[PDB]
């Protein structure tokens, strides 16, 4: 019960990312809505883990720049979360950070813009913002998932956090609700876990679930997004919202992300311990890069061929649920697949291994 | 009954430190955080034991220095107790003193300092500072703790005192408490006995506790770090605090710390008694350093090692609790590991006897 962090290369190393990779080579785009980052906190952190400092550079769109507010509290918390968590793990990719209005065109502006982006061109692109779907406009959601499929067609993997505020989303209208970007079948879903980790072992992986107050993994079944024929065998279950329905499951996979067994991360000069599926993109981001490295070519959409991997190379979350809204738990995790935390979490050379010819 | 005291060198008799070694080509970091050391007391002290003192020289950490307030009841018994007895028994050794502000940063950058020093170049660090481990931010006890992960990687030894007020650690608040650092997994966590012994032999070694008034020696299972591999066979009970999880074992080993029966030091000119496991880390520092000397290399991280040594190589403490807060007893020492003692207090050439093929 007592609160605990870990340095990103504890987790890392809690789920067995392949050895001897960097992501030398990659270029992990990094979009952000708000806030920013500054030099000092970046070069003591990474100097603190003895890691070589990952290149780190800013991209305006629409306007917008690199703009921390200098609260911890505050958005640059997200902003170098992202950074410290993919660039620890990652220190040979290169990092781009896209700035872009807190708007809905300029988010969908933030992401065509990295994906096609000539200069950085990154392999890789992280985000960890997202509101429920049905609370987004109808048109900002197509044209969003349409670059989604675009940067699936173009071999760049996109990869978002759920959400913090369980099965409900954040919203109080009686009903279940899973966020977007997460949704999306062209974006890699993550969830949240309660990870109890050493070097060489996993003593206990749960769903994050900290209540109302403290927060729990987003995961459930899109009312917008038909079932992917990929995900037909997961046994997504219909939704808990009357009327049901089948839908696109989420997520597809799930990382530490509770922040009673938070990551050790330093925001604007302060060293301190932050969660959330925010931290699981930037994650699984550093994962893909080191992947991507050994392969010598870029895994692109990967949500079709995990699903068809064998069992052995994720972690299954069986315990735990992620309703913070009332008793009924949904969703439930469980055997397989589950709206909790999806296939669970990822084992890296086990991952790596299998992608391998 | 009656108190005793102990030089130094008498304690490495009882505990037969190897003969013919004193250290020569190690380099042994002390961490302060108050306090200081004057040369007066040292060269008195050396000389009136007939070493060739070893040099001593002090490292300025965050701005802080070697400032002692001159009072021998403040911490310069701290600092002169630690290079007293480390000093005396590896004589040989070159002493590193690091001085740093009394805060996590600090603590933290001297222990840093110290591992990655590249003009002193420690292979050894002995730390008897700490407090209760859930009273830690824990953001400081991930970086503290990945610190010491470092420093095993690159073979350097950190030991550390396991704490004076047993097994409640100082604290009031109906629970149960173990100290860090001594409660990283990657640390020597060292504990305290009740010595009466003489040259060539120990006629007894029990449990230090003289009661909260007295003190007695840290002791306990982690709240925070799971039970590691390497101890799954030492036996560490479940913990006495309410859900009795399972968690690292607290202490390593254990010696000589009881005030009544403790050690005669010269502290700010004052030939004086000082107990405590402050006293203990210091004492195993010199043992470890000559071990060092032997071997031609430094042993670096032992835990793993000492958990699959034979039983000779130690002398099992089975008499006595360290709990000051109750009746209950805990915890209670006894066959084999024990949360008051550990494996118990090491048989110097016996142990290096172990480590050499
Ligand atoms: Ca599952
Ligand atoms: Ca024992």
């Amino acid at each position: 019960a007592a609160p605990t962090a870990y340095t990103p290369l504890d987790v890392a190393q809690a789920y067995q990312f392949p050895e001897g990779l960097d992501g030398q080579g990659q270029c992990i785009a990094i979009i952000e809505l708000g806030g920013g980052y500054d030099e000092t906190s970046l070069a003591q952190y990474f100097a603190s883990l003895g890691v070589s400092a990952p290149q780190v550079v800013s991209v305006s769109v629409d306007g917008a720049t690199n703009q921390p507010t200098g609260d911890p509290n505050g958005p640059d918390g997200e902003v170098e979360l992202d950074i410290e968590v993919a660039g620890a793990l990652a220190p040979g990719a290169k990092i781009a950070v896209y700035f872009a209005p807190n708007t809905d065109a300029g988010f969908l502006n933030a992401i065509t813009t990295a994906v096609h982006d000539p200069t950085h061109k990154p392999s890789i692109v992280s985000i960890s913002w997202g509101g429920p779907e049905d609370s987004w406009a109808p048109a900002s959601i197509a044209a969003m998932n349409r670059a989604f499929l675009d940067a699936a067609a173009l071999g760049v993997t996109v990869l978002a956090a759920a959400g913090d505020s369980g099965s409900t989303d954040g919203e109080q209208d009686g009903l279940y609700h899973v966020d977007f970007p997460a949704a999306s079948p062209y974006v890699l879903a993550c969830g949240g876990t309660r990870l109890v980790a050493s070097a060489g072992r996993i003593e206990r992986e749960t769903v994050w679930n900290d209540g109302p107050d403290g927060g729990s993994t987003g995961g459930g079944v899109s009312r917008i997004f038909p079932l992917p024929s990929w995900q037909e065998r997961a046994n997504v279950p219909p939704s808990a919202n009357p009327g049901a329905g089948s839908g696109r499951g989420v997520p597809d996979v799930a990382g530490n992300a509770d922040p009673a067994t938070g990551y050790e991360v330093v925001i604007d000069g302060e060293t301190t311990v932050i969660g959330g599926t925010s931290a699981v993109a930037p994650l699984f981001a550093a994962l893909v890069a080191r992947i991507n490295q050994k392969l010598g070519k870029p895994v692109g959409y990967l949500n079709p061929t995990l699903y068809q991997l064998p069992p052995e190379v994720f972690h299954d979350i069986t315990e735990g649920n992620n309703d913070i809204a009332n008793r009924a738990r949904i969703y439930q995790a469980g055997p397989g697949w589950d709206p909790c935390t999806g296939l669970g979490s990822p084992i890296g050379i086990r991952l790596l291994q299998a992608l391998l010819p």
